């Protein structure tokens, strides 16, 4: 669907890596879902009081990944400054979320899944950023 | 159900992205002046689906009234967006793709809504 | 006449979203966080729906009363639920008292607009 | 200083709403074909300001790198949106109002960023 809409856009996109752009959008949507699920699972743990930083960072990562996917999906009136700045924010938050979840991943499968999604999204954002 | 909940969350996030992409494609059409209702409805559908995905991710069974009310709003907006994009789908492949994403999301929301009661 | 009520509801929704996010964050920092998890979840839901609602209401191009009423109904429902949950903790936590007042005010502004359309 | 954080959150939510309204107003102009970059940038600014308001509401000082990165994105988008709307502000009152909201938000985000 993401690649579909990208191919039907009514103009040339410059020379942005189209396949990398589509991959990053897809990763951001998967990552947002993984983060929201991790936040919800942490909230239901009896040890929730020890997982508050994890929860907060999950929520931040979901919000930024959702914003990022939206900004990346838009090509009209493209502004490299905005796109680069949002990708950099997303990479930073995904790295932070990955770090926090990795600390709980031994104990909680939900944080293991979330950490993998965040690392993958971090890498897809960094790759797109380098390719612009 | 959990599996149906996760399917609906995924559909909502894809739908929001499809609507954003459709709005942007419409905005770049030379005939943009004829696509303004499509663009506005896409924007509404993106905002409601984004909210819906977030609300559903935190669903616990407790206060099903909230979940049902949000699902109903989402189904309604997806159907409206699907109807508008379907009008331009013969001419614009982006609206065809968007209409399909909205119908899929509409159906996933209706299915989940029926399964909560 | 719809427009002044629409603007009032948009303003209420933005105040409500901020109050809910602040309440969720304050609950998260309480030593008793384990007892406030439903409050936190509902605050987050109310912030998301109020932000969506304010955006839908701000748009007049290609207006469709059915969509607007459906979103307002969702918003009214979530504000009422959030108001109820925060009211349970309002005796103990000032943040939940403030949030409950914002949600009731937003609930009422959404119900008023809904009745006036439809 | 927590009051500054709350002020910035409020500004971000107002800015998102102002951008949404400007995008909608532009969409209804007969000259919409000339306003597409304004509309697109308004939509980006709404999404980023919405994200920013949420991130800031949960800020604890722990991982300041996240908050700073988000504020930097927000400042950049608000500046871009402010620039584009300022170009149409002579002709469209909606873009004048939106440009003022974006400049205020840009400045509040830059100020907060410097203070962390
Ligand atoms: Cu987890
Ligand atoms: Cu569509
Ligand atoms: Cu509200
Ligand atoms: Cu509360
Ligand atoms: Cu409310
Ligand atoms: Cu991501
Ligand atoms: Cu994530
Ligand atoms: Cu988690
Ligand atoms: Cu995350
Ligand atoms: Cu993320
Ligand atoms: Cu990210
Ligand atoms: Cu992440
Ligand atoms: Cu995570
Ligand atoms: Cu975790
Ligand atoms: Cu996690
Ligand atoms: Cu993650
Ligand atoms: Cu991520
Ligand atoms: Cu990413
Ligand atoms: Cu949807
Ligand atoms: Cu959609
Ligand atoms: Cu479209
Ligand atoms: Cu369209
Ligand atoms: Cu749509
Ligand atoms: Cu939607
Ligand atoms: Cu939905
Ligand atoms: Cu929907
Ligand atoms: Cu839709
Ligand atoms: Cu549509
Ligand atoms: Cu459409
Ligand atoms: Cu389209
Ligand atoms: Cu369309
Ligand atoms: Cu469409
Ligand atoms: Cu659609
Ligand atoms: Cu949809
Ligand atoms: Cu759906
Ligand atoms: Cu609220
Ligand atoms: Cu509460
Ligand atoms: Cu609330
Ligand atoms: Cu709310
Ligand atoms: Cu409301
Ligand atoms: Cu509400
Ligand atoms: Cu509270
Ligand atoms: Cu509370
Ligand atoms: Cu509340
Ligand atoms: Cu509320
Ligand atoms: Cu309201
Ligand atoms: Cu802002
Ligand atoms: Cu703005
Ligand atoms: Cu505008
Ligand atoms: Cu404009
Ligand atoms: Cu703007
Ligand atoms: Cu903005
Ligand atoms: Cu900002
Ligand atoms: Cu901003
Ligand atoms: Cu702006
Ligand atoms: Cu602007
Ligand atoms: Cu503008
Ligand atoms: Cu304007
Ligand atoms: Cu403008
Ligand atoms: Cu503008
Ligand atoms: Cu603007
Ligand atoms: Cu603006
Ligand atoms: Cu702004
Ligand atoms: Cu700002």
């Amino acid at each position: 669907t993401v690649n579909d809409l990208l191919r039907t856009y009514p103009a040339d996109l410059g020379g942005v890596d189209r396949e990398a752009m589509a991959r990053c959008i897809e990763e951001c949507l998967r990552c947002a879902q993984a983060c929201t699920a991790c936040a919800d699972a942490c909230l239901s743990e009896p040890t929730v009081a020890d997982l508050t930083k994890c929860i907060r960072t999950d929520m931040d990562c979901a919000d930024v990944c959702t914003a990022t996917a939206a900004v990346l999906s838009r090509h009209t009136g493209y502004d490299a400054n905005v796109t680069r700045a949002v990708l950099q924010a997303c990479a930073t938050v995904c790295a932070a979320c990955g770090d926090e979840c990795a600390r709980h991943a031994g104990m909680h499968e939900h944080c293991r899944v979330c950490a993998e999604a965040c690392r993958s999204c971090e890498q897809a954002c960094q790759e797109l950023l380098a390719g612009l």
